[PDB]
């Protein structure tokens, strides 16, 4: 998938974030097993050596670890309608529901602010080898008996989330 | 999936909500006939016949529309670490990390407990019905041309997504 | 303050939960002053003798520590809009504000539903005395030096922040 | 208040948000004339003739309405942990309080690498024209008796609100 301005948006990343997720409620739910099971297909999924990783880089953004890049993994949408009368808005939103049946995102853009609504892209963002590093560590610590501590780790890569809410510039 | 007291989780519901998060997303990246497809996908997992809904309801939660049920379609943990001495905490996480081994969640939560440490589930509800028709009548608007006003059903099914944040009582 | 079924909501706690973030914050930023006159304010909140704390308990609530409740200190509202053809909608919607008008919330909940519109309030709740617990101890930690150990337990007393979300019954 | 990098936080604008937000709730209370007062506090408060409202501008953010900025509302503080034995972490977070102590922001960001933590400030951050134009387009709608509208633009100020997360660099 892509973002608005057509950059690509890692869908193996996506779902390696949820793995992390369910990897660790599987520790607390007494199946460390399935954690394992579930973190070992996250790592897969963030170290395949076939995916060019540099496709989803966000590259104006400064990962917190050196040498690291925050990848792209969802997009979303927020509007912000201003009050239209409703004959008005009714007439500018029929303009741009046009624009999106052709494909035509400036034109869905322009039309929505002529219908008082901005848009906002947010981009969901985690960072790379950081996340990696989580993944890998909180593995060894399973295969430790560690389980709290690999928990904390798998807590740690969903907090390195990050959203950044952007302005659509096409 | 199951719960910590062993109910279970629709990933199939999940799931659909994921497709009607990247459906909106395609309405306004100029792909109304991916947005079509991703909610399609989304009415087939909320409808699927062979699927038995009964098992996921969580029936202390009462719905918004009359003779509609809140189904779980996550579950996530939250701790809550008192502060202990590093060596009397450390033997405490062990003891815990044993009965994770184990399988034994209720001796996971006590073992905790004396670690200073207070658990949390996080259920993630929809309200199926209601889901159901947010789904279906977005895919009638998109039929019309109408795809603005499916983008505002579709974020609308999510907003009805809530967390049911419970101590855990084995 | 007060809920749609007129339970009370404390501000004072609102308020320590503001300070409690804030204090985090001047941990990192080298105001360690400035965290303790926070934290200290948030204690000072949350253990107001004055105060009769059981007006802000919500009862149907087990709390994860013994002997503990939740205490209310938000609440907002989720809406969810059906379809509706234009016409009709503003019609629903015209008598809906003139219930809000009247001060009937019962009628605007009823009306809402007319406009097609589900009403959900979403209650912010902490844990009173294990907050109370994070924020005396974190002073206590700040007092000894110990700055990242106070940052995690103010940490963990933001992380106790439920959110129930109901239907409207009143 | 400030950010880490000594930029000026917006304590009115913050309570602002606050105020809109409980406006919002008013209105479906059965409090309009409540519901105005805050919605007239929030006014009063983003359009200070007393504030210079250059010192809070996000100057590296385009906002999504042509002329309009970006102000900083809120700082906080997300850490990231990674695994370290008991023993080196210890003595590395005493080193990082130390710093605190001593008000040195960069040698705690440098000491908290040391402890395998990195830092990451999350500003919340909102549009200040366009956020201004809802909250008195909400009061107009208001003396009109257009609550629900109303509402709805005070919530679109509220989903206004974008948090840019960022490494921290001295
Ligand atoms: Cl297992
Ligand atoms: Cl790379
Ligand atoms: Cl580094
Ligand atoms: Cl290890
Ligand atoms: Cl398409
Ligand atoms: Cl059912
Ligand atoms: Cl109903
Ligand atoms: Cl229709
Ligand atoms: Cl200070
Ligand atoms: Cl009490
Ligand atoms: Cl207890
Ligand atoms: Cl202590
Ligand atoms: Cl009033
Ligand atoms: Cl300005
Ligand atoms: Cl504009
Ligand atoms: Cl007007
Ligand atoms: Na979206
Ligand atoms: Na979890
Ligand atoms: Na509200
Ligand atoms: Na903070």
């Amino acid at each position: 998938n892509v973002t608005l301005n057509n950059d690509k948006i890692s869908g193996q990343a996506w779902q390696a974030m949820r793995d992390i997720g369910m990897s660790r409620f599987e520790l607390f739910n007494g199946r460390t097993q399935k954690a394992e099971q579930l973190a070992a297909q996250a790592e897969k999924l963030l170290n395949d050596d076939s995916t060019d990783w540099n496709l989803y880089v966000k590259s104006d953004k400064k990962a917190p670890v050196e040498g690291d890049h925050y990848i792209r993994i969802n997009s979303s949408i927020t509007v912000a309608e201003d009050y239209l009368p409703a004959g008005q808005k009714n007439d500018a939103i029929n303009k741009a529901n046009q624009k999106m049946k052709e494909g035509d995102k400036k034109g869905t853009i322009e039309a929505l602010k002529l219908a008082g609504v901005s848009v906002i892209e947010n981009q969901e963002l985690i960072p790379l080898q950081q996340t990696r590093k989580d993944v890998t560590t909180a593995l060894s610590l399973m295969n430790e008996g560690k389980y709290y501590q690999a928990g904390l780790l798998l807590k740690s890569a969903q907090d390195g989330i990050v959203v950044d809410s952007q302005s659509v510039q096409l």
